[PDB]
């Protein structure tokens, strides 16, 4: 999408998979989808160093809308659990220099239930204009054809455009898409800034795995079409919740990094360890993921179980991953010539490499003769970053 | 088996899941299975605190022997990673006051491939007996029939007790058993101290999942079973690896307790976080794992992505277990009747109620009529003490 936005992948903060659809606002007030949470959080973002780490995107997922549209057919947000209305909570966002986000479905209603957009594409892309909205995760739930769906996505599309304002345009487009006919993502990027590929992350190692497993089983056809303004989106970071070992952690933050994706966290910022923090935060692990080129990495080479991905970067560097699949026993051994890395230009004559994960640390020069070794804790990953002595 | 051993669940460390079969010794010297690393393990066990919380069988796996017997038919160490022999490292392991765990197979070769105890029962339960071995894990690997299965178990069993030497016999008789016909639990509690049911743990939530969910499935079969001297093994406690949040760490210590386990650690104790150690070593949980009534718990409910686990201790104590499945979102709210809690008796009258995991806290008092309320994270286990009392 060629709107100025997303020139390198997206970063924030969705409520989606650690908060969901909670509506009981009476018997658990600080977790239910409200005003007041999206309030926290944006104070949260800002005083423990979110924004300065490029968090900046505060975004509402589903169950922000009143049941029912009001009596000039516009979205509403919740009477009672947004009483101040999503333009004030706009307001606030930027006042505090963070950028606010939304939700909208294509089809006749929400995944939730809740009043969907067809019928409605060109005044709700207005509405939410005059809201002062900064990016729009657009679903497309309860949609009867291909062609309403393909339409619907291009329709909105234009329809953000000519309100004027800058809005990050989400996609769920090819997911919907995927069990009938393959995407056409020359014409997804076309009118997305990002676009949603596969299942539903959730809590889990087995999520992770499932969305690795399938982002290199499909890579011919995705990675080449990634870039400044259109990114592939392998759904939210879900670093610092409860079903991930720091292992496993470690490797969603490096592979998301080597993937080009727009890093959402989905957390609670009020309840997160120091180590997830850190981690989140890792300024060379971020600057790998916002690497100017925009080049999406990929998986080079699998087997014994064990896994190598590589990214190019802007002035002849390269970010290498080796993860360990294997879920049984220690830490494994693991070695490959660097002559095999970067395409056989990242180390020659030589290189500097740098480890980034688990830890920082200073491998040294490898010459093009040379081979990288390393250790590979089970379900975790080594992130490195190699710089050519040129 | 009543030879006096096991009267509570066994606790120790064993090498299995962390370290496996890695023989080489010159490439990953600090991996491969060699007396260095037992005896390393054996002085941390004692240094940081293991012993004294009940860890005191350091065990050896597969994967310790010589390709072949020497000449007169007994089994050998491998010479390049065990120079010393068993005999001196078992001398070494006793002197810090611990006790030293083996392993051989019912069939002719191990799972690993090294030489079995088919035809060899007697000279091996001996060759054991004279090395100073106070356990004996038996596996079931290259086996052909359910008899030759089934003898050799108890052949070896008898074969152990000639020596005139306690040890500790831990079968995985059942779990070889399973494939052929179901097994007879009365036959084999007669024969092993405890006894392996289901597949190989790994160092992944799936694989516990797994085990408590066959465990749950098939607890009127196996849970009456337990008692002193015979236990049903899940397998080993793989906290402090790499596979496991801290919430699901939390999940199999809490569980391990409630089923009356053995808990046998794979792990690497020279590189382990303070967190995983200070639950590897609470001693609240421990001594319900150790509680002396014997009795192995069960799964009371399960739905709605939740269980409740509960196990009658002694002196009309329950432990309570409530696991959250539901692997997305946040904390959830359980709630649940106290009189509905060990089986009615647990606070009649009334009970105190104290929280172990995720931490310790007092709850309270709580009279027969009143409601247990908590909030348990996802694939976390709040654990929970209730003590009988008048008030
Ligand atoms: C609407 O779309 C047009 C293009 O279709 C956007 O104009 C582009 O803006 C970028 C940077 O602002 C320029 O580098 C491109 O050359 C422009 N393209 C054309 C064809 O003019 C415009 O920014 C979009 N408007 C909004 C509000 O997103
Ligand atoms: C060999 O088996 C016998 C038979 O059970 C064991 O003898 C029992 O020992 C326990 C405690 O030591 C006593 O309470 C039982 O009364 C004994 N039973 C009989 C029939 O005497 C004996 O301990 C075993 N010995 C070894 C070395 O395992
Ligand atoms: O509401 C839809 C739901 C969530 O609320 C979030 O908005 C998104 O993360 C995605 N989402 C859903 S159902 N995505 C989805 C759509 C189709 C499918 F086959 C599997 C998953
Ligand atoms: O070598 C066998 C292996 C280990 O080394 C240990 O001895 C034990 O933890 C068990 N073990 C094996 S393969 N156990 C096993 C796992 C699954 C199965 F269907 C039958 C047996
Ligand atoms: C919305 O519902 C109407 C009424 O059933 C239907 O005709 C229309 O096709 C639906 N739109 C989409 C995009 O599914
Ligand atoms: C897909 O990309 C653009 C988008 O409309 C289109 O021009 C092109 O012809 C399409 N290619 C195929 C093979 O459909
Ligand atoms: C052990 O060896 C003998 C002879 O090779 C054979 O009869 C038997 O099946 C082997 N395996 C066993 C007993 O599990
Ligand atoms: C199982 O227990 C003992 C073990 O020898 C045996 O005598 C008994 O008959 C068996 N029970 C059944 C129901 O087969």
């Amino acid at each position: 999408l060629d709107n100025g936005l997303a020139r390198t992948p997206t970063m924030g903060w969705l409520h989606w998979e650690r908060f969901m659809c909670n509506l009981d606002c009476q018997e658990e007030p600080d977790s239910c989808i409200s005003e007041k949470l999206f309030m926290e959080m944006a104070e949260l973002m800002v005083s423990e160093g979110w924004k300065d780490a490029g968090y900046e995107y505060l975004c509402i997922d589903d169950c922000w809308m009143a049941p029912q549209r009001d009596s000039e057919g516009r979205l509403q947000a919740d009477p009672q659990r947004f009483p101040h209305g999503i333009r004030q909570l706009a307001n606030y966002v930027h006042s505090k220099g963070l950028k606010l986000g939304i939700y909208a479905d294509v089809g006749n209603k929400t995944c939730a239930g809740f009043p969907g957009s067809f019928g409605y594409y060109d005044i709700d892309a207005q509405t939410f204009a005059d809201w002062g909205v900064d990016l729009l995760k657009f679903d497309g739930c309860y949609c009867d054809s291909l062609e309403n769906l393909a339409d619907g996505y291009k329709h909105m599309s234009l329809a953000l455009n000519r309100t004027g304002r800058s809005i990050v345009y989400s996609c769920e487009w090819p997911l919907y898409m995927w069990p009938f006919q393959k995407p056409n993502y020359t014409e997804i990027r076309q009118y997305c800034n990002h676009w949603r590929n596969f299942a539903d992350i959730d809590d889990s190692w087995k999520s992770i795995k499932s969305i690795l497993d399938w982002t290199s089983f499909n890579q011919e056809r995705i990675v080449d079409v990634a870039g400044p303004g259109g990114w592939n989106d392998p759904d939210m970071l879900v670093i610092g919740n409860f079903g991930l070992s720091w292992n496993q952690q470690v490797t969603q933050m490096a592979l998301w990094a080597i993937m080009a994706a727009p890093l959402f966290m989905s957390n609670d910022l009020r309840h997160i360890s120091p180590q997830a923090k850190a981690l989140l935060q890792d300024k060379d692990v971020i600057a790998i993921n916002q690497d100017p080129l925009g080049k999406q990495g990929y998986q080079l080479r699998q087997g014994d179980n064990f896994e190598v991905w590589e990214r190019p970067l802007s002035g002849l560097a390269w970010a290498v991953a080796m993860i360990n699949r294997q879920e049984i026993g220690g830490p494994r051994s693991y070695t490959i010539a660097v002559a095999s890395l970067g395409k056989g230009v990242a180390c020659n004559p030589a290189c500097f490499i740098t480890q980034l994960l688990p830890v920082k640390r200073k491998l040294g020069f490898y010459e093009w003769t040379s081979r990288l070794r390393s250790h590979i804790n089970p379900t975790g990953t080594v992130l490195l970053q190699l710089e050519n002595t040129m």
